[PDB]
Order: structure tokens, then C-alpha cells, then sequence
DNA sequence: GTCGG
DNA sequence: GCTGATGCGC
DNA sequence: CCGACCGCGCATCAGC
């Protein structure tokens, strides 16, 4: 990280920027710049040098001449010390309490985690289970953990039903030495794009990994998506695992190379490629890539064999998932 | 907030 | 109930 | 300058 001040500095004022003003295009500008600032290779010795990058522009420049004369910034200085947008920074850390609903608690008189732990009853399910592992969800996953995790799940899989696909994504799979949570991918021969000749394919994956006692708490679920938490078994005398965050995403079988190509991200790395996508005439997402028409609309889906094919069709070489971190 | 038409 | 908008999250 | 900014699942709420 030769640029961590920098790229921190960007972080905040994104963070800032999506919490507080609600701005979620400036939330996205100055994550956009974060992302092409980490990637740069050289320690960065002006703002001139950073607004040769794209998605730098003046005022991110401006910003980063200041920080490097002082190594502060005094618009963050000043939003550090509000009040109220420290308030609703730190609600949002709570899942399910995202920037309205910290605001609303803020008017309320609700903004320190001792108030959220007396006032439950003001809290939606998402928002209990968010408060309930506040501490547990901020912790990361090691590799090493995560590698259990995938053991426990694709094992458990197995034995519901040998033709279920579950491909561990996210960080994960970009080969992280530790992830914020865990993205399963699962597929399943009865369900593609053509017919669901099956119902409950996620439910009774799901129903498997609570009766193991795998997964915890459910944050929300429907018939593709199930998000949740899990937690590791320990053994005899030694402190539980901390909980952890669990999403399981089912995708048509035929549709599986636009699936994992979307759970494996990042997330920018898929904002990035889809931008690009629609500049070469093509949208993206996790079921097709497709021609855009004349008139701006959708054509129909392209033949994808292949994470390389997508690739392909938008004019890039590939890139392994080591190299998507974005 | 940045950018391409 | 359904439909569409909005909030939140991936 | 200025329109456009990735794309979508589930939970919730208003309006009918
Ligand atoms: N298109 C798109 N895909 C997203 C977005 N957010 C997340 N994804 C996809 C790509 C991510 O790698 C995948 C899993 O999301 P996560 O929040 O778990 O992120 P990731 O595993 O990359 O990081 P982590 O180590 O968990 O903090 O979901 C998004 O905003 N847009
Ligand atoms: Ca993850
Ligand atoms: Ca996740």
C-alpha cells in the first residue's frame, strides 16, 4: 500500500459522502478514484501526478495536495468532529441500519450502541441480528477458517443432494488471506434458465446447514437469495468462533459463468467492467451478458461458455480472480 | 465528483 | 392482495 | 457544458 493515506482519505470522504449527504454518485467518484489510486505502482508525490488518473479529477487532486503538505485533511477534520454525522456514521456500521434509518434513529435521540441495546423494539429483524454480532461481524475471516467454512457447507450440500454445485466466491476466491464474509454460489441441474422442474432448492440447503447447526440467524431470504449468519464449531474448553456473515445465492445452472463472474467481483471490478461493457454496446449482469439495440435496449442473451467469453465479447484479456481485487 | 460526447 | 417505489445489501 | 453514472434480490410501505 504506497498510497494508504491517500486511498484511507478517499475511503472516509466516499463513506461521508453515501451515510451523511445521501450522494451516492459521490460515494461512487470517490470510491472509483480509491480503487485507480491503490492500483497506481508509485508512491504519489502530487495531486498533478494523480489527476493523470481517470476518475481523479480537480477537486480529488486539490485534496490530495493538501493531504500530502499536512497529511490531513480539514474537511474530514470537521466532519469528525460533528456530532451528527458521527452519529449516523456509526449507525450505519449496524446491518440493516443503512443512511435514512440512521438519520431517523439520530432524531430520535437513539446514536450510541448503549441506545440501540435498550430501544430493540425500534429495530426491524435485520437491524436486531446487525446489533445483536455488531462486535463479531466487524472481525475478519482468515483463510484458514474460511477454508472450514467451504468444507463444512459443500459437505453438507453433498448430502442433501449429490447434483448441487457450491462454489465459494467473493474474496475468497480472488485468493484473499482473509474475507469480510462468505459468498456461496450454488447451482442445481433442476433449475436453469428454461424451468424450475423443483421447489425449495435454496430452502432445503438452508434447512441442512441450521439442522448442523452451521448457520445461526437469518438476515433475509427468498428463493434465490439467502442471507445470513453462520458460525464454526469449536472444540472442548476453547471460546466460540466469532459469528460470521453468510450469503448463499442460487443461479440458473446454464447461467453459471455470469453467476460466479458477478460473486467473485470485487464489487468496483464489476462496476468497472459493466461501465465498459455498456461503452462496447453490451450490458452485464449476473445471469447474461447482452448486445445493447439501436434504441438503447437489451437484445437477447449471448452464448457464454466460458468467465472468458464475457471477457471476450467486451474487448478485455482476462484476468484471473487474483488479479479483479479492485 | 468525474468524465465523454 | 398486488404493484411500484424506496431502503439496504450483494 | 451536462447527461450519465452497474445491476439486481429481499424487506418494507404507500396507494389502490
Ligand atoms: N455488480 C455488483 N456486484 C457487487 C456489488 N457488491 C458486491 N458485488 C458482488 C461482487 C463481490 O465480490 C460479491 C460479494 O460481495 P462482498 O460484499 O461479500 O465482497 P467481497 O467478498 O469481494 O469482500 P469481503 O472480503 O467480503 O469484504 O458480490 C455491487 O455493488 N455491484
Ligand atoms: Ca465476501
Ligand atoms: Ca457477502
Amino acid at each position: 500500500t504506497l498510497n494508504g493515506g491517500i486511498t484511507d482519505m478517499l475511503t472516509e470522504l466516499a463513506n461521508f459522502e453515501k451515510n451523511v449527504s445521501q450522494a451516492i454518485h459521490k460515494y461512487n467518484a470517490y470510491r472509483k478514484a480509491a480503487s485507480v489510486i491503490a492500483k497506481y505502482p508509485h508512491k504519489i508525490k502530487s495531486g498533478a501526478e494523480a489527476k493523470k488518473l481517470p476518475g481523479v479529477g480537480t477537486k480529488i487532486a486539490e485534496k490530495i495536495d493538501e493531504f500530502l503538505a499536512t497529511g490531513k485533511l480539514r474537511k474530514l477534520e470537521k466532519i469528525r468532529q460533528d456530532d451528527t454525522s458521527s452519529s449516523i456514521n456509526f449507525l450505519t456500521r449496524v446491518s440493516g441500519i443503512g443512511p435514512s434509518a440512521a438519520r431517523k434513529f439520530v432524531d430520535e435521540g437513539i446514536k450510541t450502541l448503549e441506545d440501540l441495546r435498550k430501544n430493540e423494539d425500534k429495530l426491524n429483524h435485520h437491524q436486531r441480528i446487525g446489533l445483536k454480532y455488531f462486535g463479531d461481524f466487524e472481525k475478519r475471516i482468515p483463510r484458514e477458517e474460511m477454508l472450514q467454512m467451504q468444507d463444512i457447507v459443500l459437505n453438507e450440500v453433498k448430502k442433501v443432494d449429490s447434483e448441487y454445485i457450491a462454489t465459494v466466491c467473493g474474496s475468497f476466491r480472488r485468493g484473499a488471506e482473509s474475507s469480510g464474509d462468505m459468498d456461496v454460489l450454488l447451482t442445481h441441474p433442476s433449475f436453469t434458465s428454461e424451468s424450475t422442474k423443483q421447489p425449495k432448492l435454496l430452502h432445503q440447503v438452508v434447512e441442512q446447514l441450521q439442522k448442523v447447526h452451521f448457520i445461526t440467524d437469518t438476515l433475509s431470504k427468498g428463493e434465490t437469495k439467502f442471507m445470513g449468519v453462520c458460525q464454526l464449531p469449536s472444540k472442548n474448553d476453547e471460546k466460540e468462533y466469532p459469528h460470521r456473515r453468510i450469503d448463499i445465492r442460487l443461479i440458473p445452472k446454464d447461467q453459471y459463468y455470469c453467476g460466479v463472474l458477478y460473486f467473485t467481483g470485487s464489487d468496483i471490478f464489476n462496476k468497472n467492467m459493466r461501465a465498459h461493457a455498456l461503452e462496447k454496446g453490451f450490458t452485464i449482469n449476473e445471469y447474461t451478458i447482452r448486445p445493447l439495440g439501436v434504441t438503447g435496449v437489451a437484445g437477447e442473451p449471448l452464448p457464454v461458455d466460458s468467465e472468458k467469453d464475457i471477457f471476450d465479447y467486451i474487448q478485455w484479456k482476462y484476468r484471473e480472480p487474483k488479479d479483479r481485487s479492485e
